[PDB]
C-alpha cells in the first residue's frame, strides 16, 4: 500500500544511498540497520544515519536479534551504544528490535516461549532504561505467534512494525492492538536506492509520525 505516510529501511546491502533522492521521492521515514548479535554492525550505519538525517528524513535505526548470543538486557545496551540512542529532535525515530527468524539456528533461537518472553522484556526494559523509549518490534506474524506462543504482553509497551509482503492489508496477531508500521514490499524502487528496496507504510497522519519520533504522542 503506497498510499499516506510512506518510509524505507535499508542496510548494508542498498550500497551507497543518495538520500536527498530518497526524499523528493516522496518519502518521509526510514530505519537504517545498526547492530546484529553481540559484535556486528553495518558498515553502512554511520553514512545512513548521518545523511538521512540532513536530507530531512524522519530516521531511526534498529538491531538484528540473536536472542541465542546473549541476554536482552545485553544486547539493548550494545544497541544503544552503538547507533539505536535517541533525543528529539524532529528526526529521530525510537529504536526497532528486529526479532525474526534465526537465520542460522532454530527458528526460535532455542529458546522456549517463556524464555523468549523473557529475552524481548528484557531488551525493552534496557533499551527504555537507555533512552527513554518503547522499542518498535519488527518481526512476521508467524515469527511472533510460533516463538512467544501467541503472547500479548508487549501490546501495551511496543509499537509493532509487522512484516507483510505483497497483501493488500496485513494480518496482526491478536497480541497486538494495531500495527504503527508495515513492511509491504521487499522489492521496491526509490529514487537514490540502487535495486531492491524494502517498502513501509506508517499507520496514521505526518503528524503523528513526527509525534512518534518526537515522543509527544
Ligand atoms: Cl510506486
Ligand atoms: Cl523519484
Ligand atoms: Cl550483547
Ligand atoms: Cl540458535
Ligand atoms: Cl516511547
Ligand atoms: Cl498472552
Ligand atoms: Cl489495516
Ligand atoms: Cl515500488
Amino acid at each position: 500500500d503506497t498510499s499516506g505516510v510512506q518510509g524505507i529501511d535499508v542496510s548494508h546491502w542498498q550500497g551507497s544511498i543518495n538520500w536527498s533522492s530518497v526524499k523528493s521521492a516522496g518519502m518521509s521515514f526510514a530505519y537504517i540497520k545498526a547492530t546484529e548479535g553481540t559484535n556486528y554492525k553495518d558498515d553502512r550505519f554511520s553514512a545512513n544515519y548521518t545523511n538521512a538525517y540532513n536530507a530531512g528524513i524522519i530516521r531511526g535505526a534498529y538491531h538484528f536479534a540473536r536472542p541465542n548470543a546473549s541476554s536482552g538486557t545485553a544486547q539493548a545496551d550494545y544497541f544503544a551504544s552503538n547507533g539505536g540512542g535517541w533525543s528529539r529532535d524532529n528526526r529521530t525515530l525510537p529504536g526497532v528490535l528486529d526479532i525474526e527468524h534465526n537465520p542460522s539456528g532454530a527458528m526460535c533461537y532455542g529458546l522456549s516461549t517463556t524464555q523468549m518472553r523473557t529475552w524481548i522484556n528484557d531488551f525493552h526494559a534496557r533499551y527504555k532504561a537507555r533512552t527513554t523509549r518503547d522499542v518498535v518490534i519488527y518481526t512476521t506474524a508467524s515469527w511472533w505467534n510460533t516463538c512467544t506462543g501467541s503472547w500479548n504482553g508487549m501490546a501495551a509497551k511496543s509499537p509493532f512494525w509487522v512484516a507483510h509482503w505483497g497483501v493488500s492489508a496485513p494480518t496482526v496477531p491478536s497480541g497486538f492492538p494495531t500495527w504503527t508500521f508495515w513492511q509491504y514490499s521487499a522489492t521496491g524502487r526509490v529514487g537514490g536506492v540502487s535495486g531492491d528496496v524494502d517498502r513501509n507504510k506508517f499507520n496514521g497522519s505526518a503528524a503523528r509520525l513526527l509525534a512518534l519520533a518526537n515522543n509527544t504522542a
